[PDB]
């Protein structure tokens, strides 16, 4: 394990999401209203799921080698798989706030997998300038899960609960920051020019993801906007 | 790319899913009913899905090489990718239309998820006899989906809006004709007998894909039944 | 085919899923009621699910070898193709019982995903001493699993109805009982310590399978719980 210089940062990022899901889950014990049982459920999840693909990398078993540059280089797969499950359970976060409808529900949990999907298909590409066109495509996808966040979210939230209206503007904003640093960091990274060493580049998703995840679980399940309005 | 023969079905049917995509997306940004929003977002999905599994194939990631027969068989597996999520979107277009009840939903899904399934392993299945009992489960799955599609859809659109009525039946028998031709192509093409070569079973899926997916969705969007009936 | 001498367990697993999968879809032709329906589809898709499975590992397609121990262990890994998707329908049939919440659904079969899927990651790794670590999380999501189902479920059956009290009681007692079972069968399998050699394993999950899925489904289904209370 220790013989990967990104092993800390791993095990720094299992720790985390560990200790953030042991929280989350003591937390909701005291939680009767079914409203606010949907959101410990699904931000209660999101670590739990994080924090056993951290694990499988740091044991090494979510990690892969794909040749291209005439190289063998190092690609944790796992990530995607987390990603896969965690980034629309986060979304329907963001979308059950607001009473979202379905159809624009099914829209950003679809356009989510695809941006996904892709950003997969292209850490797994050998063709190296074929990478960056599945990366353009799933920025396409993301350009437009956040133009959802912005031009249809946000003047629905202003319609409901001032509490909610609030929590959701903030956790909007984190999730319009941090999410969009990821295709950054992928393209500067070992998936793609590779100007940012492995090391570096796991710190970076570590960061990210932590904050992602439980800085974001702690805004929303701290707020009164999670129960119902009730006496 | 241009080292296959068949690359030019691939790309053109590339061009017409990513144009399809286009057309669907800004034809549904003057939307605001409920209805109406929610069978644009699973009709603008499935094209955008069978954009990125026709890309893939393009470029060759969404190729494997099957020993079967004495022989390396190059076998598109993308497909059932495509497939697995676009099949059960096209029927819930059917289903809502209808106000299908839940467990009509999901016995057409998870018929469709088996169906998919079984054709994916009889694709990459080593032993030539046995990837012909996949292809007859697979087969026995599709013709439940097309007998709730007459038995038990039909006469439920007959009760609805003249409008739902008249456009399920002919999105209906649009359906089943087109999904039938899949099994036969299979038999015959180079995952089968091997009788019809590749370049023409790719040509003869991309234009029963295209109408399957891009003809479909022409038809839906383009009728009042998708709209709530509202003053 | 009969060179393992599994087989016949494989043959005899294929033959009682496809028969019970046949019972239920004919048991469920006269039924229009709605809720009786999502009872049919869910219950029916179980076996039919599972039989595709038993299918593909008398077959041979849905074993793998994996090196652990200085040597090449068969690994059936169709068996968590199988527990994906049945495992959490399974659930659903518990949970639409007892109309259980939104939120507690999610949690059940988001822990249930994360019981198999780390099942699966323990069966498939090369380093031995790991496998254990991924079946003491996989047991602890099931035992999270098992708490609800009597600390949130049982005492939300008693404010139901009769009927459906007493079914939701038997058929939890049966799961409880059953599932708990399959963590040591492979603890001390092939998987795990190897002290039960493959053939006796595959008979025990064999057994086990066919309670869970088609002796469940024959009480379930006998049920009037199924019903909507009607006059
Ligand atoms: C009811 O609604 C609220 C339940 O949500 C909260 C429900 C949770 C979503 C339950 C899911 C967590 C499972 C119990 C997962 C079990 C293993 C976890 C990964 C625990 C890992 C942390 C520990 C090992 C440090
Ligand atoms: C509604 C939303 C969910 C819409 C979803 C959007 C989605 C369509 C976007 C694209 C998803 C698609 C790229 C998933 C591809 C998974 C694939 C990378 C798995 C690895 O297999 C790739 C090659 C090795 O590189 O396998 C070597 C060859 C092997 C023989 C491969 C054969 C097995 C195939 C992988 C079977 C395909 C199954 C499905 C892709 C399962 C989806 C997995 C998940 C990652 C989406
Ligand atoms: C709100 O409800 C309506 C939105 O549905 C419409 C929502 C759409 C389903 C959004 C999904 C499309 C994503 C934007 C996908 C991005 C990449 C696409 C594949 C674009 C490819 C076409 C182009 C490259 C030719
Ligand atoms: C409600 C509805 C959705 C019901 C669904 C119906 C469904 C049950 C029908 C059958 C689906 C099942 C056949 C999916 C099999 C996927 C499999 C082909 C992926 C490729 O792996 C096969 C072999 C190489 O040929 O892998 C070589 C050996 C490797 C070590 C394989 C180990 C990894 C396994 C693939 C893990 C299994 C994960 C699940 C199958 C994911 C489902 C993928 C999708 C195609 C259904
Ligand atoms: C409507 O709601 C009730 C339908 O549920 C019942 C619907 C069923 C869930 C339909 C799913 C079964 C499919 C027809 C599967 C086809 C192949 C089966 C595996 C048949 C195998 C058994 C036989 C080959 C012995
Ligand atoms: C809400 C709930 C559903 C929450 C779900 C809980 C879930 C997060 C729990 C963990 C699931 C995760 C372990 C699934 C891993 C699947 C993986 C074993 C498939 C086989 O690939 C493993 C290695 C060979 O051993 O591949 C060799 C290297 C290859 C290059 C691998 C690259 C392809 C990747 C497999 C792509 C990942 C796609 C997703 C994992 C699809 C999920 C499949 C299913 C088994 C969950
Ligand atoms: C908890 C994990 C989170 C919130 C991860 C979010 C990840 C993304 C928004 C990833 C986006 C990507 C692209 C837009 C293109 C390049 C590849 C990706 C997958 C890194
Ligand atoms: C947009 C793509 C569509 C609508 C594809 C539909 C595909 C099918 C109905 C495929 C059916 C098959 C069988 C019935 C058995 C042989 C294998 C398949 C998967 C080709
Ligand atoms: C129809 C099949 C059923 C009901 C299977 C149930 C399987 C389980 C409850 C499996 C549990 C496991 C663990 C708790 C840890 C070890 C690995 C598993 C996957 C066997
Ligand atoms: C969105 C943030 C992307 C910028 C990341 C900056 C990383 C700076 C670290 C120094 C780069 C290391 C190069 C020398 C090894
Ligand atoms: C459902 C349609 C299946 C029939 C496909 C007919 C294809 C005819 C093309 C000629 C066959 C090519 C054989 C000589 C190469
Ligand atoms: C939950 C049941 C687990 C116990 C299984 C008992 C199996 C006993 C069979 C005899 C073991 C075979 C060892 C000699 C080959
Ligand atoms: C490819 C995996 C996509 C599913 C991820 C699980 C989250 C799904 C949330 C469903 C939202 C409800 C839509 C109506
Ligand atoms: C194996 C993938 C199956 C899921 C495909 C996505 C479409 C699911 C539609 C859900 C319909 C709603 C059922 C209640
Ligand atoms: C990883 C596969 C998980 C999906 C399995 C299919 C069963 C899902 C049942 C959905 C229950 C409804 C939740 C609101
Ligand atoms: C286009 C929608 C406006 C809100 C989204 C802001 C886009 C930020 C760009 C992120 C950088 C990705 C490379
Ligand atoms: C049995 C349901 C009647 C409607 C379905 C028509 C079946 C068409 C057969 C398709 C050919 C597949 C090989
Ligand atoms: C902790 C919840 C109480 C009900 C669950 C009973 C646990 C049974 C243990 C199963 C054995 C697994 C190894
Ligand atoms: C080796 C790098 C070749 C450049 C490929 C860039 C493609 C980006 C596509 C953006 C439309
Ligand atoms: C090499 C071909 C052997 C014939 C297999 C046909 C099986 C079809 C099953 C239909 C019930
Ligand atoms: C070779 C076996 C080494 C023992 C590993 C047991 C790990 C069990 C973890 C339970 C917390
Ligand atoms: C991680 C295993 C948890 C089992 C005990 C249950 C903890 C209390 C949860 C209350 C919903
Ligand atoms: C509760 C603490 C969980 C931390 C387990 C994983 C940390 C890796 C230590 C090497
Ligand atoms: C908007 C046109 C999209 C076409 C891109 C793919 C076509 C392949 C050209 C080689
Ligand atoms: C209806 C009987 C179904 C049995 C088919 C599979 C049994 C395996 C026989 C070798
Ligand atoms: C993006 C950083 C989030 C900070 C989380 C702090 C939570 C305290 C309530
Ligand atoms: C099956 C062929 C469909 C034809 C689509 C034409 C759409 C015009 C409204
Ligand atoms: C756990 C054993 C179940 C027994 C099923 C018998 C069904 C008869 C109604
Ligand atoms: C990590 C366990 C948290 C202890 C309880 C915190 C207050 C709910
Ligand atoms: C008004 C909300 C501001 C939140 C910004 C957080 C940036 C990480
Ligand atoms: C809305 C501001 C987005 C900031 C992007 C930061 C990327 C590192
Ligand atoms: C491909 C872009 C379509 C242009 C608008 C068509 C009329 C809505
Ligand atoms: C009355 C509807 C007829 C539609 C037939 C279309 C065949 C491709
Ligand atoms: C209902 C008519 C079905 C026609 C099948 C055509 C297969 C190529
Ligand atoms: C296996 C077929 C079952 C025959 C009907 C049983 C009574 C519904
Ligand atoms: C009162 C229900 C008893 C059911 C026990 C079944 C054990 C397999
Ligand atoms: C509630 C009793 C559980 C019995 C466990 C049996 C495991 C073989």
């Amino acid at each position: 394990i220790t013989g990967r210089p990104e092993w800390i940062w791993l095990a720094l990022g299992t720790a985390l999401m560990g200790l953030g899901t042991l929280y989350f889950l003591v937390k909701g014990m005291g939680v009767s209203d079914p409203d606010a049982k949907k959101f410990y459920a699904i931000t209660t999840l999101v670590p739990a799921i994080a924090f056993t693909m951290y694990l499988s990398m740091l044991l090494g078993y979510g990690l892969t080698m794909v040749p291209f540059g005439g190289e063998q280089n190092p690609i944790y797969w796992a990530r995607y798989a987390d990603w896969l499950f965690t980034t629309p359970l986060l979304l329907l976060d963001l979308a059950l706030l607001v009473d979202a409808d379905q159809g624009t529900i099914l829209a950003l949990v679809g356009a989510d997998g695809i941006m996904i999907g892709t950003g997969l298909v292209g850490a797994l590409t050998k063709v190296y300038s074929y990478r960056f066109v599945w990366w353009a495509i799933s920025t396409a996808a993301m350009l437009y899960i956040l133009y959802v966040l912005f031009f249809g979210f946000t003047s629905k939230a202003e319609s409901m609960r001032p509490e909610v209206a609030s929590t959701f503007k903030v956790l909007r904003n984190v999730t319009v920051v941090l999410w969009s640093a990821y295709p950054v960091v992928w393209l500067i990274g070992s998936e793609g020019a590779g100007i940012v060493p492995l090391n570096i580049e796991t710190l970076l998703f570590m960061v990210l993801d932590v904050s992602a995840k439980v800085g974001f679980g702690l805004i929303l399940l701290r707020s009164r906007a999670i129960f119902g309005e009730a006496e």
